[PDB]
C-alpha cells in the first residue's frame, strides 16, 4: 500500500505487514509495527518533516512511535532529533554518532548501539551493525532478522545513483571494504532500502562497489 500527506510529500508505501517504508522531499526510512508500539529506522531532515511523520504513523497505526534508530549523524537522519527529544521517544545511535551530532550543534542521541547490537520490541528483532566508515564515519545498518530486509541507509545507493553523493563527509577507500563486510554477515539478503532512492535486493550492494571504482 502507498499513503501520503499533502505536498512536500511524506509517503508510507509497504513491504510485508509491520514493515513499511517511509521517504520524505528524496529520503527512506523504516516504520516498523511492533507490539510495542511504533518504533523508526531515521527520523527525517528537519522537525516539521519528523512531527508530520509522527503525526501521521502513529494515526494509521493507533500506536505512539517509542524508538527511533538513527543510522549517521547528518541532517536528513538527525533533523528531527529536537522532536524525538521533547516528545519523549528514544533516540538510539551509536557513541560517535552521538558525538558527532554533538560537534555539529544537535541534540545528543543516546550513543547506546555498540558495533553489533541486537534490539527487540515486542515481537521485532532488529540487529544494528557498523560495518565500517564509507559514506560517513559512524554510518550502522539495519538488520530484520525475520525478515532478511537491510536498511543501508547512505552506504548503499539505489539503481538511479550514478554518483556517490554528497561525499565531503566519506572514506571512498574504506567504503568498499565496509560494504564487503554487510554482504559476508548478510548472505541471503531479501530487500535493501537505500538511504535514498528506490528499494530493491542484494544488487544495490554490488551497484555502489562499482561506483566506488
Ligand atoms: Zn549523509
Amino acid at each position: 500500500t502507498v499513503i501520503k500527506n499533502e505536498t512536500g510529500t511524506i509517503s508510507i508505501s509497504q513491504l510485508n505487514k509491520n514493515v513499511w517504508v517511509h521517504t520524505e522531499l528524496p529520503s527512506n526510512g523504516l516504520v516498523l509495527n511492533t507490539s510495542k508500539g511504533l518504533v523508526l529506522v531515521d527520523s527525517s531532515w528537519d522537525d516539521k518533516l519528523t512531527k508530520e511523520l509522527i503525526e501521521m504513523v502513529e494515526k494509521k497505526f493507533q500506536k505512539r512511535v517509542t524508538d527511533v534508530i538513527i543510522t549517521h549523524a547528518h541532517a536528513d537522519r538527525i533533523g528531527g532529533i529536537k522532536t524525538l527529544k521533547e516528545r519523549g521517544i528514544k533516540a538510539h545511535s551509536t557513541a560517535l554518532t552521538a558525538e558527532l551530532a554533538k560537534k555539529n550543534g544537535y541534540e545528543e542521541p543516546l550513543g547506546d548501539l555498540q558495533t553489533v547490537t541486537n534490539l527487540k520490541f515486542g515481537n521485532m528483532k532488529v540487529e544494528t551493525f557498523y560495518p565500517g566508515k564509507g559514506h560517513t564515519e559512524d554510518n550502522i545498518v539495519v538488520w530484520l532478522p525475520q525478515y532478511n530486509i537491510l536498511v543501508g541507509g547512505c552506504l548503499v545507493k539505489s539503481t538511479s545513483a550514478k554518483d556517490l553523493g554528497n561525499v565531503a563527509d566519506a572514506y571512498v577507500n574504506e567504503w568498499s571494504t565496509s560494504i564487503e563486510n554487510v554482504l559476508k554477515r548478510y548472505r541471503n539478503i531479501n530487500a535493501v532500502v537505500p538511504g535514498h532512492g528506490e528499494v530493491g535486493d542484494k544488487g544495490l550492494l554490488l551497484h555502489t562497489l562499482d561506483l566506488l571504482k
